């Protein structure tokens, strides 16, 4: 009955189930949650662990004594439940000081503060056992063209990530970074707007091996992109260090629906890919229970995230294992796609008259791809309609 | 009066002014143009040169004798006019054989044919003096999830680009490649959908120095992305080898409006950036005179491409040179954005109490960015409304 | 096994399965189909009937003798198979004469021709038994602001529809009109871009009772709108005279995927609504088998349209019939939504202190809507995962 | 120098310049403004007046004594400055009680409360001299399909608007209603998502003459629609009772940029249309000074709204008055578009062989529309580049 257990590696941000329901036009609809209660309730639902922004776990401006008490209580809840903390991150977007960015703020003093705030929380993340440190630069960008010279901003962004890499290397930490793209919101345009832009940026860092991406379903979908395709490119690059799962209904404000909502067929193809590729990282949900809901609805929404993942996992596995689907994949030449174009080499290709001079383009053109039959087998599997 | 001359490096594809006006629901509205007439008419408008797909210049399936005559006539028109050919490309999308791709077709024989067709035209491009060879893989992608394993497809795409790099190196050619992203159309989703994805992909090629991007205004805008931002990242990476200029009104079918149409403020910020950065490549238009137009409207539309570039160049230069704008840029701390965050180094940053322990976050937060005043100065400059 | 029969009222345009695969960048991939063969093959798949544009059935420019032979052969195929023709329409978009519109062309002579062409085909539609006459004004609109005064264009559009209403009334025909909205493509913006705009326009016609809408799934989705919501408003207005079913993956070019592809949850909620409302019209597919496919894939794609409708019908019916869902609907106050706000009347409402002075807004605010539990029951039903 | 005066009828919501800068991921960046200070500062900039939600002027939950003092101070500021209040509206979206809607909340008691809250503020609006009462039902809609039966919701929405019409008629008030569409945000989909849907809905109300639309630039643009086209349809229907002016960069979250920002050419064509049509209502700005700004930037942003309107007004007037543009409009047959298609009547059209039998479709098709020359004249006028 699609019941999650910790072995499924499902994780949730404190800020997800703890979202009080403030949106772009309305006040909170739910009380704040104590992180300890979220840990306990998520454990009861079969979660593996939780994640946090610094400021979710320790109220901004806490004294050292307050900070230690907040961490102590949280660690007791983790120990009580067996929950893990595989990932943490920094809040460089809520406080008004970050209104023009953290690492790419025009104000140099703000950039320095952003780095210090991040470094403090990296230490805590390591203490709590996190393997991955996410950076979502939600305030990095602009509403107008003159406000942000993007080459200068990318110089500053590279400088910041390089310094963080220097820091973790200097401390002997094993933690790695995962940069999270988003195309817009809260800035009119955000820097590193997609998986591609973040992958490209990482290749200019001094120690690129320390950085990957943390793609979020809804974020790539806010640019109308195909999330499974972007995940495939991240996997191809060896850079899928973490992932955020949720739902999004098209190009509009960031909805953060529970996973499986939004584009359900995209959710199916995503799970198919993660499972086929043997992705071994957390299945992390960055979602918002809608502000229509009370706390019972919060936990229902969270449970539904995990349930939908497990249903889609079953259906994708059944699809790939079905001999009729395997025959259809051959009919559509997916096997040929996985074979080298010219393992014979360039000169052999140039000398091969079957590749040009004597290639029957019309016969090749006439061969149907049989993709519709393949896709209706996929639909039948997804819907449990084989027959 | 914003009159273009060849020194402005404006170029046009044969397929642009030669577009007969077939769209997704209608037949041609204009006769085919002889490339020779397009060269002559573009030269008369002040163009610098022209570009071509193989199949624009030599009808598909031409005999060797026909091919030589087509090239001979074209070269006579170039010589007659002083027009150059700075870029050429391959048509790997029109012929039905490419219905599932060229370099990433599931059928291996089609992939081999795509490479042979490309190599043949690289030789011709070099003969005609082209410095850049564009590849727009418009058929690389999918309408459905099972049809295309994207990791396998990227393996094939890398194999193809690596072989082309091997080929140009083997012939001692100086030509470089420019990969053109597009998010969708004609495929439901296209591989390397944005500037970021193409930049990232290039970093996995064997000889990455031989490849850059050929971004198109409308294509990034079809993903709702900020084209000037993407161009800034391409410049930051040193990969803006070529550019396609046109207009697009938002997220919808690829309109290919004349440059300046569509998002006019984005056109202003693009020209500002290209000129500020000293981009030295062709200002190439990949546009379609709308099918409402007759041939007089074709040449009016082409002229308007160049006129709009020159108006925006004047206004951007005036903006940047205006002492009041320079003061506003300082007021908004664009100067600070261009200064290193921590040239003092990591340890100095960690030891700097002004960066954290004694940082007055509220005072920093209270400092307005003054971006609206800056942007209204930009608006006033664009519209010729200073005062 | 979700097998369609004619009693299901599934219909297809000749132009759908007959699409030769010309798209915005490529040549045909399939031969033209004889309408007679399409009728026979669709009947074999369990279709109820077919629809046509004038020019699909009778080649443009046919002599009277040719026209009679084309119609005679078609009527023999209908008689041979038991297929019906519930709807027909006019092609006012392919021929270059319609490059600026039919009914709202700037050229008056073109507007008059568009009306004559339409009237000729209304007569034929009636002859063949059609109850509904669709008008999709794909060329009505503009790429630029000065080209089309939209108030004048709406005057001309109203004049045209009024004349068609006068014509059918004058002939005693029972046929009604269904106006099909689309937001863009092939024009940069199309007039009457959504279901709302078409409904509003109908209310200004002289005989509004003769006109409804023909909404298409993909078209409303090209504006990022919720298709089930638009269908509900059309039903609410009593104007759902016909519908086009297909799939669309977001805001981009008009894909015309087979029904069930694209937004699958939107397809589920659409079928739920059509069945709940007792929509009695044709379940018509306006789709394109992708140009990757050969003719076997054409018929597979067509079959899949009908199969997906029948699967979703089963799952929606199961959802609505499930006592646990009925309890959840009460928990979410869907029953209360269907009860009048103030059947007691305005004065009673003003005098009701429980509605304001003594309304406990905080207690009301605290009541969760329980929408996530309801939606996960819907997801479970769709996926066949109850348990 | 494009200086606004009250005669220009520029108005601003209290909530616009008073926006404290809370967005979907961040805390306030500016202190709350006293409405009295906003009235004074807007008057100094040349504004004509201000608008308000009930809860902007009187803090939610105010005692009668507090309410009277808030109104008294506001009326003194209006009297001190000569500012008017042409429009008011209700906040049916901020308070958590409205989390599932006001007029279409599933909870009947909430619907009744929404009406009482609205009626109370209609009385105040009339007291303060407002001619128009706006309703933006930002919470009316859904995130999931089962949560909202849209036919039932439209029944409730009609009931609510009918009761408000009954109320204003019963009091002898001259005020009229303006319904504001928005496609999404804060709900996943909002009911009456576009100008078309709102126009259509109004035609089912008991007293349709009392209701028009209040279209907002950014809202129609969030559906990728052409705002000038939608305004033309509203004008055509005689329903443009009020308008909200601002900017939006494409399909994404509601940006509420200052007017002129976003789609600048759409702003030009909008002003051209409002001025050509003789729209006589307020030029109201519903905008947000970006949260990057301090209060000096708030007033700069507000000033820029009015400045951009006045620049575009000048350029549109110059365009329409230019004899070369008038010649181009004739060349493009805009004059013919404004002439009846068939004032001769249906029978004359049927009998006119020049309309069909003897219509030279090829000669008509060959006639270019000359739209590109016309549009480049428009561009030249907008940019002050004639020559
Ligand atoms: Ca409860
Ligand atoms: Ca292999
Ligand atoms: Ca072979
Ligand atoms: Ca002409
Ligand atoms: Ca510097
Ligand atoms: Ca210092
Ligand atoms: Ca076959
Ligand atoms: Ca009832
Ligand atoms: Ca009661
Ligand atoms: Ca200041
Ligand atoms: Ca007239
Ligand atoms: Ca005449
Ligand atoms: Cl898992
Ligand atoms: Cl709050
Ligand atoms: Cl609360
Ligand atoms: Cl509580
Ligand atoms: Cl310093
Ligand atoms: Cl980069
Ligand atoms: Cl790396
Ligand atoms: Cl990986
Ligand atoms: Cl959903
Ligand atoms: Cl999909
Ligand atoms: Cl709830
Ligand atoms: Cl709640
Ligand atoms: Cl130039
Ligand atoms: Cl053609
Ligand atoms: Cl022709
Ligand atoms: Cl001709
Ligand atoms: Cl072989
Ligand atoms: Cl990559
Ligand atoms: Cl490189
Ligand atoms: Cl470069
Ligand atoms: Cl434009
Ligand atoms: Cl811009
Ligand atoms: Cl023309
Ligand atoms: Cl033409
Ligand atoms: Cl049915
Ligand atoms: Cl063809
Ligand atoms: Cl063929
Ligand atoms: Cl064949
Ligand atoms: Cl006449
Ligand atoms: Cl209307
Ligand atoms: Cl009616
Ligand atoms: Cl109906
Ligand atoms: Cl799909
Ligand atoms: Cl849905
Ligand atoms: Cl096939
Ligand atoms: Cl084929
Ligand atoms: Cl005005
Ligand atoms: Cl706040
Ligand atoms: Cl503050
Ligand atoms: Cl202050
Ligand atoms: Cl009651
Ligand atoms: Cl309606
Ligand atoms: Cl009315
Ligand atoms: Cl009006
Ligand atoms: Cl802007
Ligand atoms: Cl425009
Ligand atoms: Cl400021
Ligand atoms: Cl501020
Ligand atoms: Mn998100
Ligand atoms: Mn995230
Ligand atoms: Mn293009
Ligand atoms: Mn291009
Ligand atoms: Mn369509
Ligand atoms: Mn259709
Ligand atoms: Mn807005
Ligand atoms: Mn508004």
């Amino acid at each position: 009955n699609y019941q999650p257990t910790p072995e499924d590696r499902f994780t949730f941000g404190l800020w997800t189930v703890g979202w009080q329901g403030r949106d772009p036009f309305g006040d909170a609809t739910r009380r704040a949650l104590d992180p300890v209660e979220s840990v306990r309730r998520l454990a009861e639902l079969g979660a593996h662990g939780v994640t946090f922004h610094d400021d979710d776990l320790i109220p901004f401006g806490s004294s050292d004594s307050e900070r230690e008490e907040h961490v102590k209580r949280f660690r007791q809840a983790l120990d009580d439940t067996g929950m893990k903390v595989p990932m943490a991150t920094t809040n460089l977007f809520t406080h008004p000081v970050f209104k023009d960015g953290g690492f790419t703020a025009n104000d140099r003093d703000v950039r320095r503060y952003a780095l210090r705030k991040t470094i403090r929380n990296i230490d805590l993340a390591v203490e709590l056992g996190a393997e991955t440190y996410v950076a979502w630069g939600g305030r990095e960008g602009a509403e107008s063209g003159g406000a942000k010279d993007v080459r200068d901003a990318l110089d500053r962004m590279k400088e910041a990530f390089d310094l963080l890499g220097e820091y973790v290397t200097s401390q002997g930490y094993d933690i790695r970074f995962a940069i999270e793209p988003k195309p817009n919101e809260p800035r009119g345009d955000i820097l590193l707007p997609t998986v591609g832009h973040a992958l490209a940026f990482i290749e200019r860092l001094e120690r690129p091996e320390l950085y990957g991406v943390n793609p979020e379903v809804g974020h790539e979908q806010m640019a109308g992109l195909n999330f499974p395709h972007g995940i495939a490119q991240a996997l191809w690059a060896g850079k899928l260090f973490h992932i955020d799962l949720n739902g999004q209904n098209g190009i509009k404000y960031d909805q953060d629906l529970r996973f499986g909502a939004g584009d359900l067929r995209a959710a199916f193809w995503l799970v198919d890919l993660l499972e086929s590729a043997g992705y071994s990282g957390p299945r992390h949900f960055d979602f918002k229970p809608p502000r229509t809901e009370d706390f019972d609805g919060v936990w229902a929404s969270a449970a539904g995230c995990m349930r939908n993942y497990l249903i889609l996992k079953e259906r994708a596995a059944a699809f790939r294992a079905d001999p009729e689907v395997q025959e259809a994949l051959r009919a559509s030449r997916l096997d040929e796609l996985a074979r080298p174009t010219a393992a014979d080499g360039l000169q052999a290709l140039l000398d091969d008259r079957s590749a040009f001079e004597e290639f029957d383009v019309d016969a090749a053109a006439a061969r149907g791809m049989a993709f519709e039959r393949l896709d209706q087998l996929a639909m039948d599997h997804l819907l449990g309609a084989r027959g």
